């Protein structure tokens, strides 16, 4: 049976049911453009589609959505560097891709961000990419290591935007409180109107902390949880599993380890508690991670190690299930 190639920094977004899969990179370039994989969640099988219309650039660390069998995607990294293109791919009904002519400020552009769903909204946080073109709302960060070996140097940013389904407009909210820190390959997960981020590459370190932006009220709040937290991390997964717990798996600490650890954090109990599975010898950062109707994770690509060493960088193709309901 037909099965996709091996990848990292995809998107992929599901309904609970069925989930799409497009994009990224893999060793031994871009995955190819026009390809959508679709993975049954019942049925355990794929099958592929071409798409035409705006197909966007072949990039690693887009964001996605799916929302009504709709699917949006903002952002990420082509050959020729970043964008703050949106798409769209109508899911319901040949496949194209529309790309939107959206109105108001864009956000600047970028990859490996996050992006909460709260009714109308398509709430866009930080990141990584190239100065921004404006003086928007809230900070950007050089990365220094950008300085001496490309062109166009790039930086961390704790921008929020809301992209309005509505109008297809763009505008930032006025938040209070603090703001996490700027930072890229965080993890979002939404659950009620409470965005939750966690974690992230910031500066010289790999983070451990939990905020949530109240998407009502546009109030930030940090979490301090109790007892035994997570190893700080980015590239991980944030997944919503209940009204209650948010599900995490894998990621990639300061000290650059590849993880394979799981946990749950209870929303309510303000407390993590780690998850036993049977994946502890299968690590993977830049994976993706998309909860099932059926109680379950689906974790699929990613890479089994280090993958700023490219040449030598274990891309998957497997899809790991985690039952946690
Ligand atoms: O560092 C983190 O945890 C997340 N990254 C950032 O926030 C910014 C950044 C700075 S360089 C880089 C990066 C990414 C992927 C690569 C894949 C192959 C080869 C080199 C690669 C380099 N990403």
């Amino acid at each position: 049976l037909a099965c996709p190639a091996e990848r990292s920094g995809h998107v992929a977004v599901s309904d609970g049911r069925h989930m799409f899969v497009w994009g990224g990179y893999k060793s031994n370039f871009y995955l190819p453009r026009e390809e959508l994989w679709i993975y049954n969640m019942e049925t355990g099988r794929w099958k592929k589609i071409n798409t035409e219309g705006d197909v966007p650039p072949s990039m690693s660390g887009s964001c996605a959505v799916c929302v009504d069998r709709v699917l949006y995607l903002f952002g990420g990294h082509h050959s020729r560097g970043n964008t703050n293109k949106f798409y769209m791919l109508d899911s319901r009904s040949v496949l194209q891709w529309e790309r939107i002519d959206c109105q108001g400020i864009p956000p600047s552009s970028k990859d490996k961000l996050g992006v909460w769903v709260y009714k109308n909204k398509l709430i866009f946080f930080g990141g990584y990419g190239y100065l921004p073109e404006d003086k928007v709302l809230g900070t950007f960060e050089f990365d220094e290591t950008s300085f001496w070996n490309s062109s166009h140097p790039r930086g961390w940013n704790d921008h929020v935007h809301i992209l309005d389904t509505e109008t297809f407009t763009w505008s930032q909210p006025i938040t209070t409180g603090k703001a996490p820190s700027p930072r890229a390959a965080h993890a979002c997960a939404t659950v009620g109107n409470r965005g939750f981020v966690f974690g992230g590459r910031y500066r010289d370190a790999r983070m451990n902390d939990l905020h949530y932006l109240n998407l009502d009220t546009w109030e930030w709040n940090e979490l301090i949880p109790q007892g035994i937290c997570p190893v700080g991390r980015s590239w991980h997964s944030l997944t919503p599993v209940s009204s209650d717990h948010l599900f995490l798996f894998g990621g990639f600490t300061t000290d650059k380890q590849p993880l394979s650890d799981a946990w749950t954090y209870c929303i309510s109990k303000n407390e993590w508690i780690q998850f036993n599975h049977p994946y502890t010898e299968k690590p993977r950062l830049w994976h993706t991670a998309c909860a099932s109707d059926e109680g379950e994770v689906i974790v699929f690509g990613g890479c089994a190690n280090n993958l700023l060493v490219h040449h030598r960088a274990a891309h998957s193709n497997e899809i790991l299930i985690f039952s946690v309901q």
